[PDB]
């Protein structure tokens, strides 16, 4: 809705920074809305749900167990590892890895699911396959959150991300178990609550992942929808600034107020 665009363009303004916005129609994957689509940013944790993705591939494929349970040390542990750093001794199966990567944002099981499907040249491979010759991972955490401005490494398009989601959450890419999965780990975030869910008004579903860098850029996928279904497909990016969290933060929220008003 236009009045959305204009939101869009007054965050960039109170941002100093270039936003990107889509928003898919989850059933059709009609456009919406979009402003900058086929621009790069950098995808910081939001990559994590297209990694669990490409696990949960692999299990539908017979190459992948959610119940393996992986040991790993203290030299595996990176910055924010909230989950993993809990379990040095009994470890963590591949399903709590997932859940930790995407609901908790842990760095670590991100690194940990990585090891398990070859690294970031495999995430990237799995992209292609299924359609997705854009979006691209090329480092481990947290390296691939740089955000080195026009560095076109560990980025992907408001356009590549929303039709991979979508891809990944309705089409027969995943077994009707892994999608519903994964919806499930995205609906359970526990990290975004300043974002596009402080907007949600009760009895309306929400599945997200999102992501910042140092330099203050930052990411939200996510599918939401009215009675408590997800029916559409909604992703923003933003180039970093020197706005404070609460204020990047507000301006991810006062978009999705104007997304659902005149949804």
């Amino acid at each position: 809705h236009p009045e959305t665009l204009v939101k869009v363009k007054d965050a960039e303004d109170q941002l100093g920074a270039r936003v990107g916005y889509i928003e898919l129609d989850l059933n059709s994957g009609k456009i919406l809305e979009s402003f900058r689509p086929e621009e790069r940013f950098p995808m910081m944790s939001t990559f994590k749900v297209l990694l669990c993705g490409a696990v949960l591939s692999r299990v539908d494929a017979g190459q992948e167990q959610l119940g393996r349970r992986i040991h790993y040390s203290q030299n595996d542990l990176v910055k924010y590892s909230p989950v993993t750093e809990k379990h040095l001794t009994d470890g963590m199966t591949v399903r709590e890895l997932c859940s930790a990567a995407i609901t908790m944002s842990d760095n670590t099981a991100a690194n940990l699911l990585l090891t398990t499907i070859g690294g970031p040249k495999e995430l990237t491979a799995f992209l292609h396959n299924m359609g997705d010759h854009v979006t691209r991972l090329d480092r481990w955490e947290p390296e691939l959150n740089e955000a080195i401005p026009n560095d076109e490494r560990d980025t992907t398009t408001p356009a590549a991300m929303a039709t991979t989601l979508r891809k990944l959450l309705t089409g027969e890419l995943l077994t009707l178990a892994s999608r519903q999965q994964l919806i499930d780990w995205m609906e359970a975030d526990k990290v975004a609550g300043p974002l596009l869910r402080s907007a949600l008004p009760a009895g309306w579903f929400i599945a997200d992942k999102s992501g910042a860098s140092e330099r203050g850029s930052r990411g939200i996928i996510a599918a939401l929808g009215p009675d408590g279904k997800p029916s559409r497909i909604v992703v923003i990016y933003t180039t970093g600034s020197q706005a404070t969290m609460d204020e990047r933060n507000r301006q991810i929220a006062e978009i999705g107020a104007s997304l659902i008003k005149h949804w």
